[PDB]
């Protein structure tokens, strides 16, 4: 059977609606085992933490790369972090090795890490998805020991599905997630691969999420911080 699913809301920009939305989340009865996550930029962490009280939810930081900042986050009671998201790589210039170093530093500091990987439109079209995605995960694995994988979650997000309204088909998601899991099974261990959560993100919505969740190798979602996130939670069963 599948490991515990995750539904993660990733607040990257802009305006904080933040109060009524958290009201919605706090008032929501969740009838199954699922870890919910709300990630935000540093300046919004204090507001989210004070308002969000639902015990199935945890707060996550994003992008921290300095040991002292990681320590401070932990001290504030933040235990999750999102690293390697699309724009980090294609805009900000975080290389596979920079993301890998951040993952290792965060695991060493006591975090649960959602590490993002995924290919561009051109890589997909040219048949390079596998080498690109597997090279991204390989870079992360090189900096980790086997026991560290208890603290890692992988989010597969095709760059061409992010903000474009073009979601991956259930077949596309499944094929990518199975490929990632197969590599983990071969390079790290079948035991690790069986327990690993691999989340899909890129134009997930309230209508399409449940179908994606039915695929063998999909263990949840990275989605936006929006009211329909409640339906994305429900889609994980």
């Amino acid at each position: 059977s599948k490991p515990q699913p995750i539904a993660a809301a990733n607040w990257k920009s802009g305006s904080p609606s933040l109060s009524e939305l958290i009201d919605l989340f706090n008032s929501t009865s969740i009838n199954h085992d699922v870890q919910c996550v709300v990630a935000s930029t540093f300046v919004h962490l204090a507001m989210t933490k004070e308002r969000l009280s639902h015990p199935k939810f945890v707060i996550a930081a994003q992008n921290a790369g300095n040991a002292d900042a990681l320590a401070s986050l932990k001290d504030f009671g933040v235990n999750w972090i999102v690293l390697g998201h699309s724009e980090r790589r294609w805009y900000y210039g975080e290389t596979n090795e920079i993301v890998a170093d951040k993952v290792a530093a965060a695991v060493a500091s006591g975090f649960m890490v959602i590490a993002c990987i995924g290919e561009t439109l051109q890589e997909r079209e040219s048949g390079r998805t596998a080498v690109v995605v597997l090279t991204q995960i390989a870079a992360i694995a090189k900096k980790l020991k086997k026991a560290d994988w208890a603290k890692v979650v992988i989010a597969y997000e095709p760059v061409w599905a992010i903000g474009t309204g073009k979601v991956a088909t259930p077949q596309q998601a499944q094929e990518a997630h199975a490929l990632i899991r197969s590599w983990v099974s071969s390079k790290i261990g079948a035991d690790v691969a069986g327990e690993l959560r691999i989340l899909y993100g890129g134009s997930v919505n309230g209508k399409n999420a449940r179908t994606l969740y039915q695929q063998r190798d999909v263990n949840g979602f990275l989605a936006g911080l929006k009211p329909e996130f409640v339906d994305i939670i429900k889609a994980t069963q």
